[PDB]
């Protein structure tokens, strides 16, 4: 929808983008999978920043990634029409902030399909910028907020699937709001243009 | 109701009838595939024919079948309802000459299944002749003209499986359309039965 | 639900009492198939009467045992109150004649467990002795009946499944029907008990 | 909400705890399934009471979790306010003594996760002390006294896997009971925190 709906639509347009040329054939998608054994010795640039942009389509895993997409645009505008409204810096700084750290602790970990996560992360700090918020849902239409994340962990739970794929999002996002809210000295660098 | 609608509705019942022999169990599956390489170096015609007349239905592939033979029912007759009144021999070349080199790019390429693709392409023609139309849905009837083939693409391309396949079928709707409202001596054939 | 339903509870008692001396581990199921290579040469009367009344039960396959004891209950006892009313050996001589001719046909097709074709096929006959009746569903709660048994084909199609498990029995209703309606001289034999 | 609404609700935070300890990737679940031969050769005593405080969740069983976890906080409580606002260590000496049984029982046959039987076992002990309340659904209001163990016995036959494993809660809730409400010298223990 390039239709200016805010700043940041570039990662939407990635998002959309790059899972089209990796499913139509044009690169083997073996390139694509952020293996940390061919990052530890190997050098391999590729990958960590290949990985935060591709998801694996297949009949049958295919609605995750329309459900992450819409929590991307619906989420992420909102922060843009709240709290991006100018130094647009600053949040660039956010989102690379919980980017290096959730990189750094998939290299911590095993994880190889870095997307999920950092959409939980961008969620969570939307749910805790915003507290005390009355309407949440639309069945049961009074919800208190800051819990969606955790009922995403539920949906989970029912769907059956995994929580490592989630909760280290979700508790870099309350690193990054203990870090902003609590300390000051967390602020950005040189580039700046705004 | 089966009070013959439209004059070629044999391909309706056929394409339906068929996935039942083949899910019924009298001839094995895999002699109908369409094996290009066994095709080329045997002689083997009993596969380039009752490989469009094939969809193996089942655990997990079965909604995009109704939604696929629901679109060819729903826009073939008014196909034939709109600018196509008279002319019937006309139609049926037209439903000829699409499939006469869909088998040769499919040949080429590794597809089997060639049901989908002719589907999209009469609906592709149908969406070339049929501007300003805006009722399309019952729900979303904001639907503007020649969108639908891209919207069925995005159908197939999260519930079903590849992507390569149908925008060849909308090649050859293009390139049919091109080359029968350009140009002259594309007529058709003799002995016809209008 | 022993509370005097009906005259022939006896076969819902077996339904629901034969799956629990399965799955307790009284007896191992392995003797329990209808194996028709173990009925040509050896005699093994047991298969063929212990077939007929066991269903497997798994963590998955849970709800087709129990929709199909609800259509058992449901619709026998009906005829229990509009066509058993009185001489049930009748109506005992039908439950018996598709019961043997599915038998000899579960041997001409190669299919083991007879549970299945048996209450569909007095479904099909319950649906096709009740023809003309407006009612017969409460969401489309206008509904062109006897078209019941081509529906559960259709729900078999939205769960892929396999259509050989109820055809033959909705084709040896139509057969009984045929020759119920037709021609005389399909009458019972002796052991009258009314 | 945890408020404290019970003593001794430290059962379910660690039979919620442990699970995600379990899919969350730390300590294989292979450590943790109360091998009885294995724990008969071998002393290995970290495997009679992490057993107990665990269940698979994932890909299939996953509503078996839900609806027997809020069984259990649901009657739980219950049983606590009912006849047993007094004496907690009488009740702790009761969850205590049909555990210290079942582990016998089930080291002699082949039972795994002996979660499911200890909460149907409190829940037969509820129900056989708990006669003529019958308003136990929301919707389903007119569920007799002492058939509610028999009617989630039927929905993990449905749901769930085995049978024998219930039976033998419901049998050890039965021993229980007769050895608690008839003969005498069954107080408890000394050093009792009353």
């Amino acid at each position: 929808f390039r239709s200016i709906p805010a700043i940041t639509r570039y990662w939407f347009a990635a998002t959309v983008a790059v899972p089209l040329v990796g499913k139509l054939g044009l690169i083997s998608p073996a390139y694509l999978f952020l293996w940390p054994e061919a990052f530890l010795y190997r050098f391999q640039i590729w990958r960590p920043i290949t990985a935060t942009f591709y998801f694996p389509v297949g009949p049958g895993t295919g609605f995750l990634y329309l459900v992450n997409l819409y929590f991307l645009y619906q989420y992420s505008t909102r922060l843009e029409t709240g709290a991006f409204d100018g130094r647009p810096a600053d949040y660039l700084f956010m989102l690379l902030f919980n980017w290096i750290c959730i990189v750094i602790t998939g290299l911590a970990m095993d994880m190889q399909l870095l997307m999920i996560p950092l959409i939980m992360s961008v969620l969570y700090v939307w749910a805790q910028l915003n507290r005390d918020m009355i309407v949440s849902f639309w069945f049961g239409t009074r919800f208190k907020a800051c819990y969606l994340p955790w009922v995403i962990l539920g949906f989970n739970y029912i769907i059956g699937g995994s929580v490592i794929n989630e909760l280290i999002g979700n508790l870099v996002g309350h690193l990054y709001f203990f870090l902003m809210f609590r300390y000051p000295m967390d602020l950005g660098g040189r580039n700046f243009l705004s």
